[PDB]
């Protein structure tokens, strides 16, 4: 039977690394891209739909199920998992974004953050919450930094966080059957500054823990920007254990994060942007509801190998995503997220084969032609 | 391989019947239920779910898809079927009821109804439409009659449809790719007076068409009223021609048309109630939003064979359409859809078994129990 938690790298290119994260649950090739699943769905698919695109794991949030149908009465019902239909690995991040995110009904103290109706997060609430969902991957309660911030602050929330951090691991560890089942990872913080981030890394590692997430990226500060904090920040962390780009992003952004040490991703855009007329090719994303699609007989990309593709035309799309149909949403996200599965394939395919760069350089070329 | 259209009764039980229509594209198994797909789309389904559930035809519509995407793009994109991924029978109504439902667009004439940037119909045009979406049942340009009507206006709105019925008729000959290929319904009217309905129904037959559409009901009258109609409408119908319900309608209407001699029905019904919250079950509909269910573990109906009381529970369900969640509206479409498949198959085999009087005693009393 599966591990607990163990993560192996089967091969190495550059700073690019593939391999398995073996769990109770099931097996995560990585890199690997997580489909985002806040509140107990994967917006407009089914689990078996999502499994189907490859997905390996999916991720749901505790602030946004905390609120909607509640942490206790998921529980109840028997978890997460069983609850919404998937029965492979989930990974829950902690609110700690939400604390950025939506700051405005929140009142912060060092014991935690309360949302106003009010609800309380803490690192201990943070994790219980976790247990109570059932999740195999628990991420420590953080605060995802504001962007831009200044050097004082950055610390000053930094330090806040690498508290939380070591608060997070003690009530992981003291609940038994979570410690026993489930993996936690620890969240880097230090906006964009060197010094912050290695402060971050180092205090992570003292701690010690499964994975760690690269956090407060990704809030505005644009490729080029995350590129430069990842080049010094990734090769801070244990190389030994995974690598995790908290809410990232845009096909290229995943390409040059894995040619940064990058190990795991998550993000809305496939999902929400699908909904809303957005489809990814190899020759870059395109909009289906232009009027030069609507009788477009081609699928949504030439080459994808999803059902999508494999049975509708870009003019039938057009038109269900004009009249503000449901299948069109569903048709959009469930070719967005094949195609970023056939993105992390490709990905692990190259750097297994020793030949990462090139295709980094043949899929910059194409998608941006 | 199968004949333009034939229509077999293989057993029969008072005034019901059940039995196969063959088509080119498939086999219809009669009493059917057939979904709404008005736009190109069951909404919230793709189309093999649409047969899993067992549905053997589907309807779209003559008006709404004149508007959006047009009858001609349709046809310029290899029709209806191709179009939305439907490769089985496909039934068009002709806009008869947008003629009633939407009249305050309308300009009416002998010639036709204008509604209103301006879209024609008529009879002529009307199964031109029908023709460039490639439908398998062509339904006949009438008007559905508004309830109340006087027995002048009955009688004038009737006779109009009549007339229109002939050019209708001779329109759908005069193409012979569509006379050999499709098939086409007439449609009696008459409101509810059973002069008009005699007048109507001998009318069609002279004409002579492939089927016999009750029109002009499910339009506010009611149960009682419209039994009182179909008592005497449908035995006026030739015998050896399936009789369609237009618009019905709640199981309990299904059954009672059924013991009427009624042999397909189509209704949005399960779609958009769905949509909003209201599951069928055995023991009559629920709301899903209701908080009685918030953390009922059991699926929508206790017997159901759908993959949707499979694998989710009401508790999930209702969390999901309280959420505005698109799987939401998918899992309850599918379920409702396949509810309504099961009640037709349970029909069949009844009237087939000589037991449909007491499956339908037995349906009312656990239904309305
Ligand atoms: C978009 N860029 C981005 N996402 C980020 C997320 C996930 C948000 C999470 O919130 C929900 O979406 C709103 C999703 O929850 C499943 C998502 O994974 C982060 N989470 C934590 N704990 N800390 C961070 O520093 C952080 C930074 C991020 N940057
Ligand atoms: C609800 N009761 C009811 N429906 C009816 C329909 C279908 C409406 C059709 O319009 C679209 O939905 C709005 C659907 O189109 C696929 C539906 O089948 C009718 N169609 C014609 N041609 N003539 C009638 O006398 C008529 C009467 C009806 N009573
Ligand atoms: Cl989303
Ligand atoms: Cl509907
Ligand atoms: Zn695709
Ligand atoms: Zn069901």
């Amino acid at each position: 039977d599966r591990p607990r938690f163990s993560f192996s790298i089967a091969a190495r290119e550059g700073k690019a690394r593939t391999g398995t994260i073996e769990m109770k649950r099931g097996v995560i090739r990585t890199p690997a891209f997580m489909p985002v699943g806040t509140a107990a769905t994967v917006k407009a698919l089914k689990p078996e739909t999502v499994r189907a695109t490859g997905a390996d794991i999916i991720l749901g949030n505790t602030y946004h199920l905390m609120l909607r149908p509640g942490a206790e009465r998921i529980a109840k019902l028997g978890g997460l998992h069983s609850f919404m239909g998937w029965d492979r690995p989930i990974l829950t991040d902690s609110g700690g974004y939400q604390v950025m995110s939506l700051s405005s009904l929140t009142k912060q103290s060092e014991e935690g953050v309360t949302f106003k109706s009010r609800h309380m997060l803490s690192p201990e609430r943070s994790i219980e919450i976790q247990h109570l969902l059932g999740s195999d991957i628990v991420m420590a309660f953080d605060e995802c930094t504001p962007y831009p911030a200044t050097p004082s602050r950055a610390a000053s929330s930094m330090e806040r966080s690498m508290r939380w951090a070591k608060r997070s691991r003690d009530a992981f560890d003291s609940r038994k059957e979570q410690a026993e089942n489930a993996a936690l990872f620890g969240i880097q913080q230090g906006s964009v500054f060197e010094n912050l981030r290695q402060q971050s890394a180092d205090a992570l590692a003292e701690i010690g823990f499964d994975g760690y997430a690269v956090g407060g990226l990704a809030v505005g500060e644009g490729q080029d920007e995350m590129f430069r904090v990842l080049d010094f920040s990734v090769p801070m962390l244990p190389d030994d254990k995974p690598h995790y780009l908290m809410g990232v992003g845009k096909p290229d952004d995943i390409v040059g994060a894995v040619e940064r040490g990058i190990d795991m991703f998550d993000c809305v855009l496939p999902t929400r942007s699908g909904r809303n007329g957005q489809a990814f090719t190899w020759d870059g994303p395109i909009n289906i509801r232009n009027a030069r699609f609507s009788e477009d007989l081609k699928p949504l990309d030439s080459e994808c190998h999803c059902a999508v593709c494999q049975k509708w035309s870009r003019a039938y799309i057009h038109h269900l995503i004009r009249a503000g149909e449901i299948l069109g949403a569903m048709l959009m996200t469930e070719h967005n997220i094949a195609f970023y599965q056939q993105l992390m394939q490709k990905i692990r395919d190259s750097i297994s084969e020793g030949r990462f760069s090139q295709f980094a350089q043949d899929f910059r070329a194409r998608y941006f032609a």
